């Protein structure tokens, strides 16, 4: 494992995962280059500040599910490939009804360059802690779609809150949200802005 860097569950320890680009389950259909492990790695900050995030999941019973925290670059080229093939279908449907894999990038939902692969951004819900539900947000992660912005309509107002929650927990808690993605959270003050890693989620 990297320096400065960890699995985030040996931080955050009770935190449910599902490293989605390590999975088939992700929009590209299978797993992404650099993803060689189901586990979110991450800096060490941003695993503190998760761990603070998760505590103040206190703010009601809910407890964090993470999807993704540290991408490598080649993750990244690996989507900017599979944006450039042609459309076979497999994934649209659930992942990019209404745009194509071009404008999933032209819309900033796709991108670059992208802040995860310096290590303190990341991908979550929040599920009830009761429940041991997933708490509804209106879209599934990594929509890339209007419906996935956080100030958007077509959403039930619960689920409008259940954003909002999300992203108060996360506010308070030292990140910065994204206005296009309800589940995108970065750290305000990272470790590693300007430098965007490479090395394999491994
Ligand atoms: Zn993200």
């Amino acid at each position: 494992m990297e320096i400065g860097f960890t699995f985030l569950d040996e931080i955050v320890h009770g935190v449910r995962w599902d490293a989605k680009y390590a999975t088939w389950d992700n929009f590209t259909g299978k797993p992404v280059d650099g993803y060689e492990v189901n586990r979110i790695v991450g800096t060490y900050e941003l695993a503190e500040s998760l761990l603070k995030a998760k505590e103040l999941a206190a703010t009601q019973g809910y407890g964090l599910l993470l999807w993704d925290g540290y991408r490598p670059k080649r993750a990244v080229n690996c989507f900017m490939q599979w944006a450039a093939q042609p459309e076979n279908n497999l994934t649209k449907e659930s992942y990019y009804p209404n745009i194509d894999r071009t404008e999933m990038i032209s819309k900033g939902y796709v991108a670059s360059k992208s802040s995860h692969s310096r290590g303190s951004a990341i991908d979550l819900t929040l599920y009830r802690l009761d429940t041991g539900e997933l708490v509804p947000m209106g879209s599934r992660f990594d929509f890339m779609d209007e419906r996935s912005h956080h100030a958007a309509n077509g959403i039930s107002c619960n689920e409008a809150q259940n954003r909002r929650r999300l992203r108060s927990i996360m506010e308070n808690s030292g990140f910065e949200a994204y206005s296009l993605e309800w589940w995108h959270y970065v750290l305000r003050d990272e470790p590693y802005p300007n430098s965007y890693f490479d090395f394999p989620v491994k």
